């Protein structure tokens, strides 16, 4: 009783070929990197993406009023930037990216537009690395469509606040899970944010987004994401909120727990950025010594 999360490249490869009128298929290109990659995702677009694909960049996604990162834009905003795109109501969405994990920021889009009341949107799997691999063809030239009508409503139950978090510190009414690498969650590697400095929430368990892929960058079964949480000593029938650097890789979790069949998995969207920016000295659990201490 969901709609499908995952598409394959094969299943993409087909409907290129055979499309369906009454649901069209709109490929995006959600690649974002953080600027020590020393990529450009729109430069790469504009040189490799799957045909009839546009580009949806969540720099135009998203509240630049806020002083934290990556926070969802209000519902207007969005549909506006979707209806730009060429996505209606109608439209089966896949979202893709070119990371070397195979999905990196392209979950987080896929959560976004489920949030602001879009249900037919998935992702392929093993994004544009598998889709090279497979060898399947590729278009060249910047995003552009037609526009299209676009409403948008954002379902509250999607996102957790900062006041949320920290009420959660004694009431432990959710577990936390934190995708962000291991050792910026235990405080021994930098955070990309200039003044952010790493660490973690109390009491959230560390889940990097890369344990939910395979090694070469398809998602994991759902057999392995189910031992993937109960290893880490997160209980799928209890409450579970997903946190990260700045709430895009958090959406691996979100989706990881779909995938196994609990759908109801909000983001903190403020993150770790906003987590540090707002915390008495309390919040901060790391093995890195602070320039107070
Ligand atoms: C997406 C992501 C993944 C991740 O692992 N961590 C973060 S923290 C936000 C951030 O570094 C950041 C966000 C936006 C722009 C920036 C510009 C300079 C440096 C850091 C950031 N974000
Ligand atoms: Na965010
Ligand atoms: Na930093």
């Amino acid at each position: 009783q969901l709609f499908r999360a995952l598409v394959s490249a094969q299943w993409v490869a087909e409907a290129l070929k055979a499309p369906r009128s009454s649901q069209p298929l709109k490929l995006l290109d959600a690649s974002w990197y953080l600027p020590k990659l020393g990529r450009d995702a729109r430069r790469e677009f504009e040189e490799r993406h799957i045909p009839g694909a546009a580009f949806f960049d969540i720099d135009r996604s998203s509240d630049h009023t806020s002083p934290y990162d990556h926070m969802l834009p209000n519902a207007t905003h969005f549909a506006d930037y979707a209806g730009s795109l060429g996505v209606s109501a109608a439209t089966h969405v896949v979202i893709y990216d070119g990371s070397d994990q195979g999905l990196y920021s392209a979950p987080r889009v896929w959560w976004m537009f489920r949030a602001f009341g879009h249900h037919s949107v998935s992702l392929l799997d093993g994004g544009f690395r598998h889709w090279l691999n497979q060898n399947l063809p590729i278009s060249s030239g910047k995003s552009h469509s037609e526009p299209a009508e676009f409403s948008a409503q954002l379902d509250p139950s999607f996102i957790k606040t900062h006041e949320d978090i920290l009420e959660n510190l004694d009431a432990r009414r959710f577990q936390v899970v934190d995708a962000r690498a291991a050792g910026r969650f235990q405080g021994t590697q930098p955070e990309p944010r200039d003044g952010i400095e790493p660490g973690h929430i109390p009491g959230s368990v560390n889940i990097p987004f890369t344990e939910f892929l395979t090694n070469e960058g398809l998602e994991k079964s759902p057999e392995e994401i189910k031992r993937l949480f109960k290893e880490k000593k997160v209980d799928l029938s209890k409450p579970l909120v997903a946190t990260c650097g700045s709430g895009v890789t958090a959406s691996h979790v979100v989706l990881g727990a779909f995938l196994s069949g609990k759908s109801d998995v909000p983001v903190y969207d403020g993150s770790w950025v906003e987590w540090y920016m707002r915390a008495q000295p309390e919040h901060i659990i790391s093995e890195g010594r602070g320039k107070t201490q």
